[PDB]
């Protein structure tokens, strides 16, 4: 007597009413989301009497005065019968679903008008509902998700907002020992698609149902922040999120630069080959007694006579790296800054990867440490992976949260 169509559509409230992830509907959760649908508090009789009901028609349907999923489907499938069937639609149109039992599209992608300059980021209610999320689907209780648990947690969604074996465990700090996202890599990632896809952090957040949580549109989710000019005002909207784009030739090792930022242990990617195409990474960084997000995006190697769009040119701060031990590598770094960055109001660093083998002349003009000095650059900073150091991803966080 249940539908296809309702099933999926009830199979997912009962995961997002789930707040323990312990597969019931305890007390607390069904008089919460009672008035979340009918504004109401859930009556005692009126369970006790939904309780009786239930355990009488269909077998393993409750477990210790717990609704479980069959009883709970069973439920909603007597409702539709009995006549009331605008109970079970009040339930579903507060999940978001319309009379054609798909998603509706406001309620997935509602309006925010981000003006430019401006940056997205997520707000403090968003963080502890996505570190919320996480929780219930951490069974190890270890503060880490498996594969198997990811997919358990975008179940409720269409499909995965990313790859888990190609995206957020090369992109996002994981753990060492077991290989997984940590609750720190959880945030990481999510961190990435508010900045640069607000439009889609939104609509998965809805399916997770954060709308039903927090009772509020999920604009709640969502902190507009910009760069500003002292104004003296009350509630300060500052950067927290900063774009990195690491700009280099081929060979140049910037890669490997990159995703030494998301593991303490550098000195296990010396000669390793990346197999993997990672356009964004991310991590935090404290800048002076603050937590700041860099994302370092590694931008497509080309020749140097190839043009670069606005969309790679523009961003918090440039890094661009070049190869010391490689004579005809600086001339890259030279022919970029010039053409891109030179009349350019973003911060720029020089970077020279492999300290560690033997300092090359550069076949160019002058020498990095010379180009540096004449345009007024900070000389080229000295990068390695066999000494540990992560000085330079603090240096370019402190760069693009700061003048000039
Ligand atoms: N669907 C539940 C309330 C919301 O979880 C019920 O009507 O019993
Ligand atoms: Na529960």
């Amino acid at each position: 007597e249940l539908t296809s169509a309702c099933k999926k559509s009830l199979v997912r409230i009962f995961k997002i009413c789930d707040i323990d992830g312990d597969n019931l509907l305890n007390d607390y959760e069904l008089n919460l989301f009672q008035r979340r649908c009918f504004n109401t508090p859930l009556q005692p009789q009126i369970l006790d009497e939904v309780k009786a009901v239930i355990q009488k028609n269909v077998p393993d349907g409750i477990y210790n005065d717990a609704v479980t999923l069959k009883g709970f489907l069973f439920l909603h499938c007597l409702f539709i019968q009995r006549g009331r069937n605008e109970t079970t639609w009040a339930v579903l149109r507060r999940f978001g679903y319309n009379d054609q039992l798909e998603m509706c599209q406001e309620y997935l992608r509602p309006p925010l008008k981000i003006p430019p300059g401006s940056s997205t980021e997520l707000s403090h209610r968003g963080q502890q509902f996505l570190i919320a999320v996480f929780e219930r689907y951490d069974r190890d209780g270890d503060g880490a998700l498996s594969p198997e648990e990811h997919k358990m947690l975008f179940s409720t969604c269409p499909a995965a907002p990313w790859s888990y074996s190609t995206d957020i465990r090369k992109s996002c700090p994981i753990n060492e020992t077991t290989g997984w996202v940590t609750l720190h890599g959880w945030l990481c990632r999510w961190t990435l698609m508010t900045l640069i896809d607000v439009v889609k952090t939104m609509e998965y957040l809805a399916y997770l149902g954060f709308n039903v949580h927090e009772n509020d549109s999920q604009l709640a989710a969502i902190h507009v922040t910009r760069e500003r000019r002292i104004d003296l005002a009350k509630r300060q909207s500052s950067r927290s999120v900063y774009k990195c784009h690491v700009i280099g030739p081929k060979g140049s090792g910037k890669t490997g630069m990159c995703r030494g930022f998301l593991v303490e242990d550098m000195h296990k990617l010396i000669g390793k080959e990346f197999k993997t195409n990672v356009v964004n990474c991310i991590n935090s960084v404290q800048v002076y007694g603050q937590e700041k997000h860099l994302i370092l995006r590694d931008i497509d190697v080309r020749h140097a006579l190839d043009p670069l769009q606005p969309q790679e040119v523009n961003c918090d701060v440039a890094c661009l790296v070049y190869d010391s031990s490689n004579p005809r590598s600086f001339e890259y770094v030279a022919r970029i800054y010039i053409k891109y960055y030179a009349e350019s109001k973003i911060p720029v660093m020089i970077v020279g990867t492999k300290c560690d083998m033997d300092e090359r002349r550069q076949d160019y003009l002058m020498q990095p440490s010379e180009f540096c000095d004449k345009y007024k650059l900070l000389p080229p900073h000295l990068f390695s992976l066999k000494t540990n150091k992560k000085e330079l991803y603090t240096k370019l966080a402190t760069m693009a949260a700061f003048p000039h």
